[PDB]
């Protein structure tokens, strides 16, 4: 099937005044829209699909617009569950948090970002992805491996709505890896009313060897629209 979305983060930094306003050199790739190619291969308790996207990024507003297909026929799990896993260098930070932006410092060397997402009472995926330039444009290349889903769940059941909640992502420094770390839990509403919890664990590390911004502690605020 097919899959569209559009997803808006801004970053609110509560502390962290000091410089605030210095910019990496990575943001100046961010100035204008950006193309977005997104590659997703995925296996969840043996079923192997393929996803694939394209889209646009307009960091000066926070917000993107992608448009994804599948290229296996019908997904064997809801696409609302697949939507973090589907490139947070497009958060708007506003001019004096700037400094707290280690998604674009980042690039156009680019990161890994690595995250476990736990489904409450249910599976789990392990996803591991590379999002850094390839020319112009800004490619998000995924592999995700789930395991331990109940057959009769809320995911492999399909029993999700199809509508995507607002979410606050814990963004801490990770010194050691010269990165970062995230913690968030996205509400997926069920059809029957209740609410099927994904506990996210993240970690995004540099692949080049240049500096980066190491921030303070943070949230990003996110909406997604779904269609």
């Amino acid at each position: 099937s097919s899959h569209h979305h559009h997803h808006h983060s801004s970053g609110l930094v509560p502390g962290g005044s000091h410089m605030g306003g210095t910019s990496s050199k990575g943001e100046e790739l961010f100035t204008g829209v950006v193309p977005i190619l997104v590659e997703l291969d995925g296996d969840v308790n043996g079923h192997k699909f393929s996803v694939r996207g394209e889209g646009e990024g307009d960091a000066t507003i926070g917000k993107l617009t992608l448009k994804f297909i599948s290229t296996t026929g019908k997904l064997p799990v809801p696409w609302p569950t697949l939507v973090t896993t589907l490139v947070q260098a497009f958060s708007r930070y506003p001019d004096h948090m700037k400094r707290h932006d280690f998604f674009k410092s980042a690039m156009p060397e680019g990161y890994v970002q690595e995250r476990t997402i736990s489904f409450k009472d249910d599976g789990k995926y392990k996803t591991r992805a590379v999002v850094k330039f390839e020319g112009d444009t800004l490619v998000n290349r995924i592999e995700l491996k789930g395991t331990d889903f109940k057959e009769d769940g809320n995911i492999l059941g399909h029993k999700l709505e199809y509508n995507f909640n607002s979410h606050n992502v814990y963004i801490t420094a990770d010194k050691q890896k010269n990165g970062i770390k995230a913690n968030f839990t996205v509400r997926h509403n069920v059809e029957d009313g209740s609410v099927q919890l994904a506990d996210h664990y993240q970690q995004n590390t540099p692949i080049g060897d240049g500096p980066v911004l190491l921030p303070d502690n943070h949230y990003l605020s996110t909406q997604t629209k779904l269609s």
